[PDB]
C-alpha cells in the first residue's frame, strides 16, 4: 500500500525543483513501467517515446536485466575499484571483444556511474595523453553537467543556470562557471547552408563548418589542443550534421594531431539502428563516452573507451583519480545482463527496422502536415523541424539559443506534447521548433502507429493555430 | 543444473588485467585483488580466504556489507521499476528526503530541501553550484588536504596534492603530469588546514580573542578578496583522505565567522555523514547547523549509487523561485532512492548510531593499550567508526616520510608505513591501514562486532610490532 | 667646443651583451644603430640614411623629431617635472579639450578621456572600463586581432605570431606559449571580417544581408547569453592582422551590438590620428563607437602616451563612483605637453588632408605597380596605411600557406615580404610587412611626393626580383 | 600666460576621475614644481612628503637631466627596439656594470614604459623560463594594475574596482578579472607573531609566513610554480618585514626550483639607502622590476633585468614580443642623466644618511606621541604605525583590507594629511592607519625638520580627539 498523497506532498515540500518553478509545478507520479509505458498511481498507462531521456534503450523493467540484479545481490555487497570482480572485467570484455570485435581501436575501458563522469574522464585522459589544455566542442553540444561536462556544454537553455517564470529578463549563469577558457566553442555542423538549402564547401570540398574548426585550431596552436569532442547526432540540441562532417572531423583531427572524442552517451547502444552512433560514418574514434543505453538505465553506469595508444600511455603511469562508485559490482551485474541481452535479441537490428518503419511514418505525416519542414534521424532517435505552415520559418526565433525563461504556451514542441497527452502518448521535443523522438529499441509497430496518431492529432490542432 | 562452476576466475583475471583501466598502479606492477562476495565486516576471495575490512571499502558500507533488508528491499523495487528521471514522482524518493528532513532531522530548523544524484562528487557540484546562484558569487573556500570529489567543480575544492587524478611514476618522484588546463577559470581560495598551526607541544594557537589563527587566516583572505564576492566555505568536521581531526572549536569558530561576513557554510558529510562519527552527522559534535550538506557513501551504505544535497530553508526557498536548468540522468534513480530509503530504516530501526558511538569508545580504550605498547604511535583521534593514529618513527618521534600529506604516490610502497603496517596485517587476515604515509585512518561498519574489532587491533600490535623492528629498511 | 663622443662599436657590444632580444635569437642578431631621425629618414652613425616606410610601427603620424614638437617639449621641462593623475595641470586638461572639442566637436558620442602611457594600457582601461559599466565579464575579439600585449590586452590580441611566446629558429618545432596565460580570460573569439568570401572576392551574406562574419558573432554572444558580453572590440583595419573589411562590416557591427545591448570599442592604437586620412579609422563607416583606445599617433612617438575616450553615458556612470585605479606615469605633464603640441600642429597644418591627398597619390601608384607586378594579387587601404597582397604571379595565390596563422619560427628567406624588404633595403629604402603574404605600408603624414616615388622605386625593383624566382 | 579657471574647467569636464566621485572632486592644480616642492598657480609652496608616488628619487625637475632630455630632442625623434641607440644601451650597461658590477647574477635588461610593464614583462619570462603557470604573491601586495601584474596585487583598495562615496552601499570588482586561478596568495610577512610579539619560528628556524608559503607550493606542486614575487618592504601596502624573511625567501625558492622576482620598481635606485632594496638582505634575486626612481619620473620608463641564466635561455629563441614604446631613445637619455647624477653626486649615501636623521625625528616624535605604535624604514621610505593611544589599538579595523568606499573624515591618515596641510606640508598615507613618508634622496635636514614639525603638529590634533 502507498499513500500516493502523502508522496505528492513530501514531493513538493523536500524536494529541489528543476525546470518549473514551486509556483508552477505539479508533481506526476509514476507507480511503476513496463516495455514503453509508464503507468500512474490510478492505472493511466502513458506511451513514453521520450523513452525517459533516449536512454532505456531494452524497454522498461526487462525480467532477465531485473533476474540478473536480484543475483548480484545475492554476492554483493560493494568493492571499489581497487579490487577485481566477475561482473566488471566482463562488462568491459563484451564491450571490447564482443561489440567491438570486428574494430582494431579499442584498448581499454574505465566504468563510472553517470554519462557527465565518463565525460569528465574522457576529458581528464585526452588532456593527460596529450599533454595538452584545450578542448573543442561545437555550438548546440550537450555533453553532461557536472563542471568538467558543462564546460564543453554549449547548449544554452542546459547549463545549470536560473532563468524566470514566463519572463526572459531573469537570465542568472553559475558564478565562476558560466564561460571556460580552456574550451573553444566550434559552430554548428548545422549553421553553413545557403538560402536553397545546399552545403557550403571551401574550393578543397572541405564543409565550412569543419574549415572554421580547423582554422580555430591552427589559430590557438594544434600544439596546445587535446581534442575535439562531438555527438555524431546532437542530442539535447537536436540536430543531424550533414553526413561528410564526421568523417572529415576524423580526417581533420588526424592531419592536426589532435584526439577525436565522440560521445556516445545518449546515440550509443542501438539507439541510432547500429551499436554506435559512429558506426555510420566509416570512421572510428580516439575515445568515446557511454551512459544511458550502457545500463539501458537499469542502474546507474558510465564509462569511457580508450584506444590501445592511449591505453599503453596510461599503463605506463600511476593514475591518482578515484571514484566511489566506479565499476559497483551490481550495477556491473545490470550492465553485463543488459548487454547480453541486446545482442541475443539483435535489439540493434530491431531499431534499425523500427527506424525505416518510422522513417515511413513521418514521409507520410510530412504530406499531411504543413508545419514539418524536414525530419531526419536513424533506428530509434529522430529529429522533426516544425515551422509555422503559413512562413514555412520557425515559431521560436532564438531556436536552439532559447532559454526556459518562456513562456511554454508559445513553444510548439510544448504545445504539441500537451495534445498529444490526450491521446495517451508522451512526445514531443525539448527545444522550441524540433520534435525529439525516441522509443526502446524494441518498441512495437502497434505502439509506433499509436505514437505517430497522436502526432497527427498535435499537429492538426497545431495547425489550426487556436493556440496562439 | 549440473554447472559447479559460475564464474571462471581465471579468465576473470586476464579480462581484467587487459580491459580495465588501472588506478594507483602501472599495468607492470598491477597485481588484481578478486573478490568473488561479501558479508557484515568480510570480503571473501575466490579461494575462499576471508579478509575482514577496517576500511570499511572506502568509510562507505556503514550498515554492513550486503545488509539483507536493505537487498530485499531493492529487490521489492525491482517487480515496479524501471527507470523514471527526475520529473516524474516516485515513493521511494520522496520517502528518502522525508525520511532525511523530518526522521533524522527532525529536531533541527534549518533543513529545506534535498536534491538526490548518483554519487559524492555529483552532490558537492551541486552544492557549489546552488551557494554560487543563491548568493550570485563566483569563489568559494577551501582547506588545505581537503578532498571534495574528483570531477572538474568537486575537484576545484580538492587540495589534497596525491588525489587529483594526474600521473605519477613507478617509484620514482620525478615525474608528476598534473591534468593541463583543470584550473582554468577554478574560482577557489585554499585556506590553511585547521591543524597547521602547532605548539612544539601540540596546543592549536589562538589570538588574543582566543580565535584559531587558521580561522583568523580565512577571515584575512575572505576579506582581501572580498566577502562581497565569497559565496561560501567548504569543510570537512574531520578530513577523510586527508586524515585528520581539528582542534575542538574550528568549526563552531567557523560557522561563526561565515555568519558575520554573510558567506554560506557548506559542511560535505559525504564521509562522515550518516553514522560514521558515532552522531547522524559529523556536524553535530560541534553545536552548529550549516548552510548546505553534501551526501553520499552511507547514504546508500554504497548498496547502490546515490548521492545527495540538502539545502536550509532559506536557499529552497530562494531556488523555488526559479526554473533551474539542470537535469542528471540517473538523478532521483528509483530503485537506488529504494535502497536509500531501506538502509536509512534499518540505520534508524537498529540504533547504529549508538551502536557506532558505543564501538568507537570500546576503540578509543583499545588504541590507548595500543600507545602504551608502541612508541610508533605519535597519538590518535577520532569517534564512532572514524580514527586517525599518527606513526612516528619510535626512536626520533618525527614521521617517517617528510613530505606527509603532500606526498604523492610516486614513492615506492616499501618506504610508506602505513603500507608497511597494512601488508603485515594482512597476514592476519586483516585489512587496515591508512590513505596518507604516516597516518593510519581506521573504519569498519557501525555494527562491527566487539571480536572483530579485537581481531583488528591484534592485527595492528603485530604490524607495529615489525614496524619498530626496522627490518623493513 | 664640445663632442658628443659616443663610441658606436661600443654601443653594439653593450646592445649585444646587456639588452634582451626580441623576434631574432642572440646568434643571428646584429645592431642596427640609429644615430637620429628627420621627416622619413633614419640617420645611421656613418651618414647612411634610409627612408622609413614602416613609420617605425606606424607611430610618427607627424613626421620624425618635429621642430615645433620638440620645442614645445623643451618649453615644458621650463616647468616639470612630474605630478601624478590626482594633481591638474594645463598640458593634460587641453589634451582632452582638444580630442573632444577642436577634433571630435562634430560628434556628440564623446565625454571623458583618461590618459596613460602606452597602447596596450588604453586597451587594459577600456577593458576594466566595459566590465564595469556593463558590470559584465565576457568581451568578444576577432581572429588576427592586435591588441596590445599587457596580460588583459593580449587576451583580445589573436594573432598567433605575436603573443609574447617563444619559437624556434628557423625551425617549426620547438615552440612555447606562455603558461598559464587564459586562466581566467574571458574573451570569445568571433570570426574575422574575411573569413568568408568566394573566389571571386566577395564576402558571404545571409538571407537579409547580415554577412557571415557579423551573423557568427552574433551567434556566439547570443548562445554566451548577451547579459554576461561587455562588448565587442574591433580594429577598422586589422593593423599588425594587415587585413582591410567589407565596407559593411563595421556598420552592422555597430548595428548588431545596439540590437543586443552590447558595447562597441573601437581600437583607433593605430588608426587614429590621421593614419587613414580622416581623425580617426571608424569614421569612413558613419557610425560612433562607445569608447576607443589611442596611442602611437596621439604623440607621433614624441613622448609615450595612450588614451582611452569614453561616451557621455559611460563617463556619467563612472563619475558616480570611486575609481580605485592608480598607474604612476598617467597623465605625466611633458607627455601631455607633447601630445598637445602634436596635435596643435596636426590640426594648424591640415595633416589628415595631407594624408588623405597622398593616399590617393599612392594608390594611383599602387595601380601602375600592379599592373607591371602580376605578384600584386590585390591592394587596399587610405592616407599612409596600405595592404598589398603579394602572391605567385603564374597561380595569384599566397605562398606561405599558414598566411596570417604563421608564427616567426618560419626562415625569413621563405617569406615573401622579408625578400622584399631585404631588395629595397640595397635601394636605401625600408619597406615591406609584418604577415608573410602582405605588405603594410605607412609613413607620416606629410610624406613628400618624392619620397612616395622613391618608395614605390624600390618596391618596383623588389617585386622584379620576387617574380624572377631565383630566391 | 595659462588660464587656470578655464583648465580647471577642462579639468572636471573632459578628464575620468580616480579615487573621487565627480561630486566630491576639487581640482588642485600644480602650474610648476623644484626640488621637494610643488608650487601653485598662485605661488603656494608645498613641500611633498610624498615624493608624489615615491618615485622622484632625484628630486624635481633636475636640471641636468632636463638638459640632457633637451640634447636627446635634438637627435630624436622615435625608433622602436629593433633599433640601436646609444641612449638605450648605455642604460643597460650602467645598470649591469656600474651600478650592479660588483654583483654576479645580472644578465640583460628589457626596457618599456612603466612600472606595471615591467611586472608584466617579468612574469612572462619567469613562466617561459620555468614552463610553469603559477606564480605565489602575498597579501597585500602592490605589483601594478594592468591585468597581468594585477592578478599578483592582493591590496584590496588598488584593484581598479568600483567604490561608493562615504558608503558600503556601492562596490564592484572588474567583472572577469576579480581573483586569478594563476596566482597563489601567500601570507603577509607579519602573518602571525604571539600575544608578545615574538616571530614564530619552527624547529628548523623558519618562520610561520615562509613555511606556510612553502607548504603552498608543495601542495600545488612545486613542479607547476615559476616563481615567488615579492616587495622588500611593501609600498602602497605599507609594511616591513622581519629581517630574516627575505633571506628564508630566497633560500626555500633555491631549495623548492622556484624563480624569485623582487619587485624593485618603489624601492629601487637608492629608495632605502641601498641601491635596491634586497640589498638590505645579503641576497641575490633572479629577477628584479623597476620604475619610478628608474627615471625619477622625469620621463615615463620600466624595466626588468634577469639573471644571466635566465638571459641564456631566452636568447635562444625568437621573443615574439613588441611594445612601442618600450626602450624610446628619449626616455632612455633621461633614465641616462638620471643614473649618471645618482652616480656621480651620491644620491645612494645621501638617502642613508636622511634616513638615519628621520629616524631620531620620529624617535622624538613617538616619545612625545602616544598615537605612535611604532615606526619602522630606511633611506626615504618610512611606515609609522597609527594607533588609538587610549586603546592601543589601529583606529580603523580592517586596517591594510579597508576600501575607500570609507569616509576620509574617519581615517587617521587624512586627518593627519589635512591638519599637516595648514603647515604647508604634504604627509600622511594611503593604507588608514599607517604613514607613508618619502621625499627626493637629496631632500635637505631643513625641509625634513619642516615636515617633521607639521606632523608633530597633525598628531596633537589626531590625539585632541577634536577631529572626531
Ligand atoms: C550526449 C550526452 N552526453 C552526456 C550526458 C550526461 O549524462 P548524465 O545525465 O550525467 O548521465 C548526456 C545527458 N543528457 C541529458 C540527460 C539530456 C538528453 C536528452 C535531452 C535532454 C537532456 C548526453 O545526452
Ligand atoms: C568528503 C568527501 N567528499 C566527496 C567525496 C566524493 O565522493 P564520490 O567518490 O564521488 O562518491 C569523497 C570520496 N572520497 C574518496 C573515495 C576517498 C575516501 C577516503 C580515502 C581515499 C579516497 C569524500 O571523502
Ligand atoms: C591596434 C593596436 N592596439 C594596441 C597596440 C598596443 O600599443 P603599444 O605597443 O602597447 O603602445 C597596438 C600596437 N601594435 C604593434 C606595435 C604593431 C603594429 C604593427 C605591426 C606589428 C606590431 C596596436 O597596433
Ligand atoms: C612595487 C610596485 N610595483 C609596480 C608598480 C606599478 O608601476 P606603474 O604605476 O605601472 O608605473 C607600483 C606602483 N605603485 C603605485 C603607483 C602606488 C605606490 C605607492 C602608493 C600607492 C600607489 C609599485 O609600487
Amino acid at each position: 500500500k502507498i499513500n500516493w498523497e502523502q508522496v505528492k506532498e513530501w514531493d513538493r515540500k523536500y524536494l529541489m525543483r528543476t525546470f518549473s518553478t514551486q509556483n508552477e509545478y505539479q508533481p506526476v507520479p509514476i507507480e511503476s513501467t513496463e516495455g514503453d509505458y509508464l503507468i500512474m498511481p490510478d492505472g493511466t498507462r502513458l506511451l513514453d517515446f521520450f523513452n525517459q531521456l533516449y536512454c532505456v534503450n531494452l524497454g522498461q523493467k526487462n525480467q532477465k536485466v531485473n533476474a540478473a540484479i536480484k543475483e548480484a545481490l545475492d554476492r554483493y555487497g560493494f568493492v571499489w575499484d581497487t579490487y577485481a570482480t566477475d561482473y566488471k572485467a566482463k562488462a568491459a570484455k563484451i564491450i571490447i571483444e564482443d561489440i567491438l570485435g570486428d574494430e582494431d581501436w579499442p584498448g581499454k575501458v574505465r566504468f563510472v556511474s553517470t554519462g557527465s563522469e565518463a565525460v569528465e574522464t574522457a576529458l581528464n585522459i585526452a588532456r593527460l595523453y596529450t599533454n595538452r589544455p584545450l578542448v573543442v566542442t561545437r555550438e548546440h553540444d550537450y555533453h553532461g553537467w557536472t563542471g568538467g561536462a558543462a564546460t564543453v556544454t554549449r547548449l544554452r537553455s542546459y547549463r545549470s543556470g536560473l532563468v524566470g517564470e514566463n519572463s526572459e529578463s531573469f537570465s542568472a549563469q553559475i558564478p565562476g562557471s558560466s564561460y571556460n577558457s580552456a574550451v573553444l566553442m566550434a559552430p554548428s555542423p548545422n549553421m553553413f547552408q545557403d538560402s536553397d538549402g545546399n552545403l557550403l564547401k571551401d574550393e578543397n570540398g572541405e564543409l565550412l563548418s569543419v574549415k572554421y574548426t580547423r582554422r580555430m585550431i591552427e589559430n590557438y596552436g594544434p600544439e596546445q589542443v587535446a581534442a575535439v569532442i562531438t555527438e555524431v547526432s546532437q542530442g539535447a540540441g537536436s540536430a543531424m550534421p550533414p553526413y561528410e562532417y564526421i568523417p572529415q572531423i576524423r580526417k581533420m583531427t588526424k592531419e592536426l594531431g589532435v584526439l577525436w572524442i565522440n560521445d556516445e552517451v545518449l546515440t550509443g547502444f542501438g539507439r541510432t539502428g547500429k551499436w554506435f552512433g559512429y558506426q555510420h560514418y566509416g570512421v572510428q574514434p580516439d575515445i568515446i563516452t557511454m551512459g544511458k543505453g550502457l545500463s539501458s538505465s537499469s542502474l546507474p553506469a558510465g564509462a569511457v573507451l580508450v584506444s590501445k595508444e592511449i591505453a599503453a600511455f596510461m599503463d605506463k603511469h600511476r593514475w591518482e583519480s578515484v571514484s566511489t562508485y566506479a565499476g559497483h559490482p551490481v550495477a556491473m551485474a545490470a550492465v553485463c545482463a543488459n548487454l547480453e541481452v541486446m545482442m541475443e535479441e539483435n535489439f540493434v537490428e530491431q531499431a534499425k527496422d523500427s527506424g525505416e518503419y518510422i522513417r515511413s511514418k513521418l514521409e507520410l505525416l510530412q504530406e499531411k502536415h504543413k508545419s514539418i519542414g524536414n525530419f531526419d534521424g536513424y533506428g530509434l532517435l529522430w529529429i522533426v523541424d516544425i515551422v509555422n505552415a503559413k512562413t514555412k520559418t520557425p515559431y521560436v526565433k532564438l531556436d536552439r539559443n532559447f532559454t526556459h525563461g518562456m513562456n511554454p504556451n508559445q513553444i510548439p514542441t510544448q504545445i504539441i506534447m500537451k495534445k498529444a497527452l490526450e491521446k495517451g502518448v508522451l512526445i514531443g521535443g525539448v527545444m522550441p521548433n524540433t520534435m525529439r523522438i525516441g522509443a526502446s529499441l524494441n518498441v512495437s509497430r502497434g505502439d509506433i502507429d499509436k505514437a505517430m496518431d497522436a502526432l497527427d492529432y498535435a499537429l492538426d490542432y497545431l495547425e489550426s493555430g487556436e493556440w496562439q
